[PDB]
């Protein structure tokens, strides 16, 4: 299979796809919270679910949206960087570690965010996960620059 | 051409690029609504377009931003998943159907959102489009896992 | 290296990775502004940094978030379009120009946004950067369609 175009690719695809699914889980949770708290973003939604007064903001809904937004700010760049990095012939174990640190850091981030864990737990998980991203970004820069 | 690296790739690239253009259309509409409703996000914009009182929120602008955000939550993962999935040798017709259901579902979503269609029309289109994404995500998981 | 799979790829990877790093810079700035202005999005953050009254919005924080969001609306599609476009055998110099115009336009956009430059400076930089994206999108459409 084309999944074996590089030794690091399967690990990357496993971690990335799990993270995409993790984002879908955040979307599902957001919808559930909207229904439970009766806090809808649109009048058409509110009118179907009890009346116009339910078109309103809710702190738990806003928190879910923040977690999802932070995912978009971090996981989407990883999908790009990790894919490219997989083809630069990195040491297989080193590549694994980059992907695993990102996966664990990001899952922990969502748990810390939605679970309202004390500071600086969420911030630490964010920083931890950004480290392999910074590392991959620099490696790609060098490889790209040297092939110009 | 490298567009023929896999039988499903041309269909994927057609649908994905149309969806990117569809997002650009949402951005264009957002700008048009800001100008028509005189609702700008920045004081520098407002001062150029009639005065400081026009740095303000507007429900139609907010709706446009929600549609665009929902696109980012769904179309961006599809760009990743669909690209990878194209290289897993899926049945050409089955792959076509995954891409077409996503394309139709997402175009319908934007129409339902910006057109303020009654509930649950928008929600149904969202769910419909997520189905092929879930399907592709699971298929990638199995392929990645089995190549570890 | 696989970075040489197409003549335009190294230039694309250089520009894209610089833009990802530029987004990370926006994230770093956002955090710094939150701390300086004592404007946190979460009560757990606020309580660690001086008290519950510091869970509040701030116009400079909101501006940073807008810049980051606009980046997600524009740079993420470029990561997709530019990657695909690199493999369509475009003229090397023409491809370079597409990538450079996007890079310069987007860096200028962030400077214009965060620097609060007068209108329509930011809007012009946005439009300039979208031009090569529109161009690449259409080229991909034709290539994909003709391979169906
Ligand atoms: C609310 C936002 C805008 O402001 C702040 C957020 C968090 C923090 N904050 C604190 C603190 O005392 O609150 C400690 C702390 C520690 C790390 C860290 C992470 C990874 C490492 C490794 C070992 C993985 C390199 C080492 C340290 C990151 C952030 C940290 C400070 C300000
Ligand atoms: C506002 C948000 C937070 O809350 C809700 C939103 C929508 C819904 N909602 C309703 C309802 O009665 O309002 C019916 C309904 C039906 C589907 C659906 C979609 C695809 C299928 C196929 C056939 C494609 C599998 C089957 C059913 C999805 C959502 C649906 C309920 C709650
Ligand atoms: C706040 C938002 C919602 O509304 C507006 C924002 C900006 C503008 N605005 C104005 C104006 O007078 O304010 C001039 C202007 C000029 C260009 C442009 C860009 C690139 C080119 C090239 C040469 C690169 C093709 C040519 C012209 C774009 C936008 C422009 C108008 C409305
Ligand atoms: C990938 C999805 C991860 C979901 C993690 C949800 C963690 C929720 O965890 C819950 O958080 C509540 C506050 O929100 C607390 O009151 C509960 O003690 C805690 O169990
Ligand atoms: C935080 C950034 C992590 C550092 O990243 C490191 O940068 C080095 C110098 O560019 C490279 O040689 C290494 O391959 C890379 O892992
Ligand atoms: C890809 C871009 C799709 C744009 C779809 C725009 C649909 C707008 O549709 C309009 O919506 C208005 C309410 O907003 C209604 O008053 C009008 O009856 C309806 O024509
Ligand atoms: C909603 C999820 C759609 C189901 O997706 C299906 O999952 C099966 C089991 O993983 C796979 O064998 C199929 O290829 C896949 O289409
Ligand atoms: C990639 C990151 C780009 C950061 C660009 C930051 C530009 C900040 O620039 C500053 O903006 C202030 C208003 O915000 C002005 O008061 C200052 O005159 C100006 O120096
Ligand atoms: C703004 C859109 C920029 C125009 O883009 C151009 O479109 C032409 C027709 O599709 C193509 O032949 C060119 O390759 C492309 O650069
Ligand atoms: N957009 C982010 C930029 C910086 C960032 O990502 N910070 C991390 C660590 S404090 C975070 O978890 N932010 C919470 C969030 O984005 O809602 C923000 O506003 O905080
Ligand atoms: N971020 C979404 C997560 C769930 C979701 O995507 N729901 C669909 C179906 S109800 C939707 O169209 N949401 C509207 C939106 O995202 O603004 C939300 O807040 O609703
Ligand atoms: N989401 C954008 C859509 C249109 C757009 O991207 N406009 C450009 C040029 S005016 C911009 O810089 N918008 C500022 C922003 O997105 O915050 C908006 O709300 O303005």
């Amino acid at each position: 299979s084309l999944v074996m175009s590089s030794p690091a690719l399967p690990a990357f695809l496993l971690c990335s796809t799990l993270l995409v699914i993790k984002m879908y889980v955040v979307a599902i949770i957001t919808g559930q919270v909207r229904l439970r708290k009766k806090a809808f973003a649109n009048p058409e939604d509110a009118l179907r679910h009890g009346g116009p007064q339910y078109c309103r903001s809710d702190p738990d809904v806003e928190r879910c949206l923040r977690a999802h937004r932070n995912d978009m700010e971090t996981i989407y760049p990883f999908l790009f960087l990790g894919f490219v990095y997989s083809f630069l012939g990195p040491n297989p174990f080193v590549a694994w570690m980059h992907f695993l640190v990102f996966l664990v850091g990001r899952v922990a981030h969502t748990v810390a965010y939605l679970g309202k864990l004390r500071a600086p737990i969420r911030s630490v998980t964010y920083t931890l996960a950004q480290l392999p991203c910074a590392s991959m970004a620099l490696q790609i820069l060098w490889e790209a620059a040297r092939h110009l």
